[PDB]
C-alpha cells in the first residue's frame, strides 16, 4: 500500500490527475511508464513532486535547464522527488521517504517537458 502506476502517453497526458500516500507508509514508491511510440525528444515524460506552491517556478526553471537535465534545474532544492524523463518504450521508478512530505502541506505531480505541464499535473495527498 505504499505504490502506484502512472502512465505518460503521446498524447501529453497522465492516466491519473490524483493519488495519495497512506501516512503509515516510510518510502513510497511512483512507477512511471511511457507506452507510447514517440520518443524522449518530442514526447518525454517525468513525474515531478514538489509543494503545490512551488510547482510554476520548478516548471519555469526546469523547462530552462535542457533536455539533458532532465528539464530540472540542477540543485533545485523545492524537488520533493522525481522520476527520469522518459520516452517511448521506457519505465522509471522513483522511491522517496515519505517524512518528505509534511501533513501540513499540499502537493503536486507534474510534468517539466516544455508545454506539458498544465496538461500533466495532480494532486498527492498525504493521508
Ligand atoms: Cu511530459
Amino acid at each position: 500500500e505504499c505504490s502506484v502506476d502512472i502512465q505518460g502517453n503521446d498524447q501529453m497526458q497522465f492516466n491519473t490527475n490524483a493519488h495519495t500516500v497512506d501516512k503509515s507508509c516510510k518510502q513510497f514508491t511512483v512507477n512511471l511508464s511511457h507506452p507510447g511510440n514517440l520518443p524522449k525528444n518530442v514526447m518525454g515524460h517525468n513525474y515531478v513532486l514538489s509543494t503545490a506552491a512551488d510547482m510554476q517556478g520548478v516548471v519555469t526553471d526546469g523547462m530552462a535547464s535542457g533536455l539533458d537535465k532532465d528539464f530540472l534545474k540542477p540543485d533545485d532544492s523545492r524537488v520533493i522527488a522525481h522520476t527520469k524523463l522518459i520516452g517511448s518504450g521506457e519505465k522509471d521508478s522513483v522511491t522517496f521517504d515519505v517524512s518528505k512530505l509534511k501533513e501540513g502541506e499540499q502537493f503536486m505531480f507534474f510534468c517539466t517537458f516544455p508545454g506539458h505541464s498544465a496538461l500533466m499535473k495532480g494532486t498527492l495527498t498525504l493521508k
